[PDB]
């Protein structure tokens, strides 16, 4: 029978897929995870360089302005 | 043979064609995402550059 | 007999693989050249803006110099 | 002949399974350390823009007003 045939290849395609799929959902996440980290440190990084440079400014306006 | 032959050619375009397509519809979804992380972050560093440096001038500015 | 199980195996195992990662290889492609040019476009945005803010400023120290 | 149709389907579906999956982790591998690399290199980037601008800004200040 073509059902026979039908039903053993979609029984098939479900598991491959299905294992497939799982896997590559777990790298995805994981890779997600892992650039949103990235970008958080590189956005602390950031606004720490522009702390010091505000700070700095700052001192150096007060330099200027108690003469 | 017929039976072999239509099972495995059967076996193969089905498992292909499907897996291509679950991974492809779940790529879609992933690079969609990646890509606005992406440039969230980018509209996050220009707003702070954008918001940072005008107060650097009304700062200096208003002090001088 | 399992020997001919075996190269059935094989064969199909190899004909979904390089039809699969062949795709999903032209897929991140695409993605990779698509994040380059978002990346790019993104710095030169940053870029023009900063020099905007570099002018505005000289002009400032300017004035407050006169 | 079902014990060679259990046999013929089991092994096609752990070889598939297992090629594909681990063909796929190599090139997502290979993929992601690619993603990862365009983007510190763009925040290094961004990086040693801002570096130098707060610098040429600061030298600017201290040598026009101090």
């Amino acid at each position: 029978n073509p059902d026979f045939i039908e039903a053993l290849t979609e029984k098939i395609t479900e598991e491959v897929t299905a294992k497939v799929t799982e896997e590559l959902t777990k790298q995805n996440m994981e890779f997600f995870a892992a650039v949103a980290k990235q970008s958080q440190d590189n956005f602390d990084r950031i606004n720490k360089r522009l702390e010091e440079r505000d700070e700095k400014l700052m001192s150096t306006i007060r330099l200027i302005q108690e003469q």
